């Protein structure tokens, strides 16, 4: 199956999921230069104060925090979104040194990770469905350096040696995800893709400027999983990021004068 290695990695994943090469795929190079601001942008509205976190799941690819979905507990609106989006999960993508690991990059620079919250479209009842329509899913997108610790980050990378392997899962109850945001919402929007297969083109990216600090410990607990599930010859999970795909026809906006 698919993943981010020399022989099943990106630059393989068109022979099985040919929207690879399509016309609105993730992550991008912003360039800020070209980014407009958009004046037809409402404010933007993340309303997670009553987020139900549930689980933890090493999936082989990166690490999932999943929430309960079940009611409009935790979601985003505004900004470029027409409706209400429900927050489902959060994850990680991140590189085996500092220079690298950000799956959107910002004039070309590559942060150290990428964190994304995934939330789809209430008007179509599931997330299954969601996939199946050009507006189903929103990604907030927000950038990792390594300077000092983020506090609200230590329970995420706690819990981590608990599910080394792919496959394992722990609770994960009553994580708040607003303790990892950076002070400003900021934000550059353009349509895409999910950055995984089946790399599907529902997605709205909405992209923070301003990127949170983790600290190198932190990020180094995060190299420490394995793409591999338990029993198995250790593969680092290290890497696992999408590089910048082309931007065909589409223009970014940017929230900011
Ligand atoms: C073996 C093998 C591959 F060589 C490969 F390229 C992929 S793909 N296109 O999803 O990345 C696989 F799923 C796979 F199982
Ligand atoms: C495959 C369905 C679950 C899933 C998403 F919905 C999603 F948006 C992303 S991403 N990197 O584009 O934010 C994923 F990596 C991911 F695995
Ligand atoms: O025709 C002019 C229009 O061109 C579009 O590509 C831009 O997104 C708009 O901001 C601009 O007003
Ligand atoms: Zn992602």
């Amino acid at each position: 199956h698919w993943g981010y290695g020399k022989h099943n990695g990106p630059e393989h994943w068109h022979k099985d999921f040919p929207i690879a090469k399509g016309e609105r795929q993730s992550p991008v190079d912003i360039d800020t230069h070209t980014a407009k601001y958009d004046p037809s942008l409402k404010p933007l509205s993340v309303s997670y104060d009553q987020a139900t976190s549930l689980r933890i799941l090493n999936n082989g690819h990166a690490f999932n925090v999943e929430f309960d979905d079940s009611q409009d507990k935790a979601v985003l609106k505004g900004g470029p979104l027409d409706g209400t989006y429900r927050l489902i999960q959060f994850h990680f993508h991140w590189g085996s040194l500092d220079g690298q690991g950000s799956e959107h990059t910002v004039d070309k620079k590559k942060y150290a990770a990428e964190l994304h919250l995934v939330h789809w479209n209430t008007k179509y009842g599931d997330f299954g469905k969601a996939v199946q329509q050009p507006d189903g899913l929103a990604v907030l997108g927000i950038f990792l350096k390594v300077g000092s610790a983020k506090p609200g980050l230590q329970k995420v990378v706690d819990v981590l040696d608990s599910i080394k392997t792919k496959g394992k899962s722990a609770d994960f109850t009553n994580f708040d995800p607003r303790g990892l945001l950076p002070e400003s919402l900021d934000y550059w929007t353009y349509p895409g893709s999910l950055t995984t297969p089946p790399l599907l083109e529902c997605v709205t990216w909405i992209v923070l400027k301003e990127p949170i600090s983790v600290s190198s410990e932190q990020v180094l607990k995060f190299r420490k999983l394995n793409f591999n599930g338990e029993g198995e010859p250790e593969e680092l999970m290290v890497d696992n990021w999408r590089p910048a795909q082309p931007l065909k026809n589409r223009q970014i906006k940017a929230s900011f004068k």
